């Protein structure tokens, strides 16, 4: 298995038009999305609408929230389809994955590009890495790594034969996804399904129209029903709900540290219901670094600092928003950033495919990011160098900001906005080994980070100090694009539990296993030669 | 890497005399045991005294227990060691496991086999299979699959190079080891510290003299000071202290199911506070069946029942309490068992090498399993066929006890005993299929389990009814006795994590991978083509 080639999306492609077809299609355009128990289709009466984040006025799908009994109901019902999958043998599940995979890849890929860039604002470069080509990696992928975790096996002696056989867990699990990844969905209900288990998946509210479309894109490749649940829900009481049932055997999550940490909560608080211990995976943000030398390449730092802290809006867990310049290369630096920030066009995404990124996701963002623009007005260490301006009119705009701390422990060098607010620390030259320490420690957060160097000795330095800043650590380029099979993702610290998706150890966390002795010749005596 | 060889000490080998000088040498002698921080040898007033189980008047061992001071003490050296531990190649690492191994399997053999007799009240062969083999087993077999992770590396592809750095965890390991085996204490804290880690390592009270001579060897083997703390202490205050540091990035558990929920709960009340998120492994107790088939042959059931209950007096999470036979075998299986049971000496296994078991391990245990015996001879479901006495005036000793019921759901058949406690119940021929759906329905437990059949279509079916009733299955043989690398030891339900110890997959526990992408040409232009 290779991964799937990134299209470049030229005039006058055959992506390109099919991408303008299926956008021009979803104008106008809205989807009743229903919850799906088994192949029923279920409506609620507590609806809600996904609207376009550039264009708020228009709602690109209605769809409603499972409640308490519908959950319940969800829960009964993958139950008693788990056992008939589990012993589906992996090769037969893989295949689903796999025709999934193809749908994507050919003949889908235009609608979940174009869902996606719809639904949650994304430009064709950002819904092409994500809806298409990780979407497609994490299946092809995880179905190989799968297949050959079966040849895995003990030692046999005689006079006995040793097996393993990977038992899905017991019970069933709830895959939780958050609104800035597609992909994200599919991998986090596909991953333990494919692995034996059944899921009820929650997708994000405000990626609702893509998520409903690798959930049906999964069905049509022939998943069968009850494997996987689409259940919408309040998160607070999907949560209430999977961590009360006394058959929860995991949840897969990403999203928030506090949700993350009340989820597991919730499971120790009623521990002694499980039927066994459920397995927590949670992927919880970053307070990610670009920290350059004064050796550089500054046209390096300056194209991966601005496309990993703006790209989405720098909507990512792996978004670079703090960047340590030296003294004596920050005139330079500043002067390329600032020139290049007035060439970055935001705007409609599938009107102007000139835009670098599009609006924010929603209403609550756009007002937490407003907050930090504020603060960035209101505190004395910190100066807006560029941008600063948000408006919510038409859609949630916010120009990408540039903010100068020149307190290296300020709030806006801590806490994750999840928004186009890049916060640029200035060091003395003279105290870089001072300030890698820095780079350690101002943060809770273990996810990625960069630094840039063509001085060898400053990266193999560098790369000693920095060895629990990130999961995902990188050597002269930027801390965002991890690609499934090259750089599996995750960090520790705050940053969740590390469990490696798009490596072959994440499906580890989805298997029970067995292991069988079978033996082939009559046992003799219980006494021992040497008791006589 | 092959299986430490198994000795026969029958009369006139090396290793038989060896033991029994070794036992000669322990014989009305007492050994001070400090706990250990770093180098130094740490003693408080809280002294404790571990008594030979067979003989309760003598005194193998004084140590103390740690109070809160030191355990923190323990807890800022072993941080202050990590990351220079962290930081040495694993095959220098397993260099120190390996001579430890070697050790073990030479020149300390006879010493770790007597003080596991003395102190547990082991047979010689159940001390053989224990403190020699399985632990030799642990260490070789670990090393040599931390040194396979080390080659599971990602794709590159131009212009970047991908690596995978198999971290250990940055915080402390809490290693809480049981009584029943000086392998597992050996393996809770080796395993984690092999992969990097450092730990702070609460022995079993009972397993002290056999624990520390584990730890002895370990540092004899070249581990570094502050790697492995050696810190007996009180059960609660321990728990309290390593889950109140901000520090823990780990438990690794071995004991009852209550203590292990306790501590999770703990980690959930104060995961605010860590730095990460701690990883918690527990292996708990089962309740362990072995299901004869009326094809069975009945020497092996009658030889391999009679081990499974009743050696180390049943007291192993794996040992077999619940035996399920058909009508048609049951006369004829029941006049065995009674005529072998007459034949069981229960003894001093040091004095005695005839004995098939000793004394259970403490008053404590001893007990319950009066109490449990209680409940055999007054409970209208329940009959005792053979034993049922028991008498502590010199030793903790315990007959071996088979108890018939009735009733196929009795406490009996569910409550984990860890005592040579056998409970029966005799099915109709005719209901095989209807019983081996009670064997998966009856307890809470998942841990291990046989089938006794020459009927390889019973076997297929039994399989497949069995599948999430046992981790550790078995076909024709004991449910007892797992050999590392042959049957990774685990099970699900109530029986704890499952993380399969003794296989390949163990050491991922204890790892929290880095990926370093280093990219060596110049990143470009922030824009894409396909955006002008
Ligand atoms: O249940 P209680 O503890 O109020 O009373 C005793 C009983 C009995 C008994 O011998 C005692 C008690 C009191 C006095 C004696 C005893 C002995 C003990 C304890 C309480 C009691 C504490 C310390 C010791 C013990 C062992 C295991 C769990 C709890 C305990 C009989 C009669 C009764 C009893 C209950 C049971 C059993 C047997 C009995 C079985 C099935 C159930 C049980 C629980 C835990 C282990 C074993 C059993």
């Amino acid at each position: 298995v290779a991964n799937e080639p990134v299209l470049a999306f030229t005039q006058g492609s055959p992506e390109r038009d099919a991408l303008q077809k299926a956008l021009k299609d979803l104008k106008g355009r809205m989807e009743a999305i229903p919850c799906v128990v088994g192949d029923e289709e279920v409506w609620t009466s507590d609806v809600q609408y996904q609207v376009s984040p550039f264009n708020h006025g228009h709602k690109v799908a209605k769809f409603c929230y499972a409640d308490k009994s519908l959950l319940n109901k969800a829960i009964e019902a993958a139950l008693a389809a788990r056992k008939e999958w589990d012993l589906k043998p992996i090769a037969d599940r893989a295949q689903i994955f796999l025709k999934a995979a193809d749908m994507l890849s050919g003949p889908r890929r235009a609608e979940i590009l174009a869902k996606t860039m719809v639904g949650q604002g994304k430009t064709v470069i950002q819904a092409e890495i994500d809806a298409a080509a990780e979407l497609i990696d994490f299946f092809r992928f995880n179905a190989k790594y799968a297949v050959e975790l079966e040849g895995q096996q003990p030692i046999s002696v005689p006079p006995s034969t040793n097996s393993t056989v990977y038992r899905g867990l017991e019970g069933f699990v709830a895959a939780i996804s958050p609104f800035n990844f597609t992909a994200i969905g599919g991998n986090l209900a596909g991953a333990p399904a494919l692995m034996g288990n059944v899921v009820l998946w929650k997708p994000s509210d405000t990626a609702m129209l893509a998520s409903y479309a690798v959930y049906r894109i999964l069905r049509e490749a022939g998943l069968p029903p009850n494997i996987i649940q689409f259940v919408p829900a309040d998160g607070p009481l999907f949560g209430d709900t999977v961590t009360s049932s006394e058959h929860l055997c995991g949840i897969n999550f990403t999203g928030s540290v506090p949700t993350f940490k009340h989820l597991w909560k919730q499971v120790a608080q009623n521990l002694d219901r499980f039927h066994t211990f459920p397995r927590l995976a949670g992927e919880c943000g970053g307070k990610n670094f670009h920290f350059v030398h004064r050796s550089a390449d500054v046209e390096s730092v300056v194209s991966g600092t601005l496309r990993s802290a703006f790209e989405y809006g720098g909507q990512k867990c792996s978004a670079c928003s703090r960047l340590y310049v030296p003294h004596s290369l920050w005139p330079q630096i500043k002067g390329r950033l600032l020139e290049e920030h007035s060439r970055i066009k935001v705007g409609d995404p599938a009107e102007d495919f000139g835009t670098f990124f599009s609006a924010v996701i929603d209403a609550k963002s756009f007002a937490r990011i407003k907050k930090w623009l504020e603060h960035a007005r209101s505190s004395p260490s910190l100066t807006i160098l560029a941008g600063g301006k948000c408006d919510d009119s038409v859609g949630y705009f916010v120009e990408p900001c540039i903010v100068e701390s020149k307190d290296p422990q300020e709030p806006i060098m801590k806490e994750e906005i999840f928004g186009p607010v890049l916060s640029v620390y200035v060091y003395p030259d003279d105290k870089y080994k001072e300030t890698l320490q820095l780079v350690d420690s101002t943060t809770s957060y273990g996810l990625t980070g960069a630094v840039f160097s063509q001085d060898k000795d400053v990266v193999q330095e560098a790369t000693k100090v920095l060895r629990n800043a990130a999961g995902n650590f990188y050597i002269n380029d930027k801390s965002t694009g991890s690609i499934v099979g090259q750089q599996p993702f995750g960090g520790a610290r705050a940053s969740g539990t590390n469990d490696k998706p798009g490596g072959p150890h994440y499906i580890l966390r989805w298997t029970s296993p067995q292991v069988i002795k079978e033996t082939h010749k009559p046992l003799g005596d219980w006494s021992y030669a040497y008791m006589q």
